[PDB]
């Protein structure tokens, strides 16, 4: 298949390819996000496979060693969602909660925690 | 540390990687010509790491997904060598053997792999 499925074999965890798209979390590039309770969510349940898939991830990260905006972090299609909902100015962003996330739409977990750490990021 | 050693970790098998180095397989890009031999030859003897290794391996490439060509492969310090033994056309590099290779003076088992495959690849 693709790059994570790949990765994910590699490291053993290739049971949750499946899983861990069918909530968003598509892209090895923003695989990294992933946080403990998106694994819980998720239905990653084995704490053993929570905090090796966690390690994994923090390697994985040390490895890689405005409508705008929304394509740069591949969330294009939730471009129609915010203007929809009223979100095109970056400081109504800025202050977007994960709820407020979900709650214009964004229903998968991945991609909505693509999008709020997105956020989070351009505070800093 | 770099690239070579994250991956190492990465899929489980840090140990080898001063050994891998050390006899040099050092470009994470290069570590994927290691041959059953060359594992043999270095000293990994557990066959589960080497089945192990040499999986990963496969896996990490499928995951990728003239004194100028020295320089393409990184293997520039072996000019000097090359050109001392007399073997500056590539009609005579391409029938090389690879104790040619390390007779003329290239001891590092990996390499010395990096070049013997390179020249393959080049009959094709």
């Amino acid at each position: 298949c693709g790059r994570l499925a790949v990765w994910l074999s590699m490291i053993g965890l290739a049971q949750y390819y499946k899983v861990l798209v069918d909530n968003g979390y598509e892209n090895i590039d923003f695989i990294t996000d992933i946080t403990w309770e998106d694994l819980q969510e998720i239905g990653i349940t084995k704490l053993g496979h929570q905090k090796k898939l966690m390690l994994a991830v923090r390697k994985l990260a040390e490895l890689q060693k405005v409508g705008d905006w929304l394509d740069s972090i591949k969330m294009g299609q939730y471009k129609s969602n915010f203007m929809a909902a009223g979100f095109t100015t970056f400081d109504l962003i800025s202050r977007m909660s994960i709820d407020d996330i979900r709650r214009i739409g964004v229903i998968l977990i991945g991609h909505q925690r693509r999008i709020v750490s997105s956020i989070q990021t351009l505070r800093l």
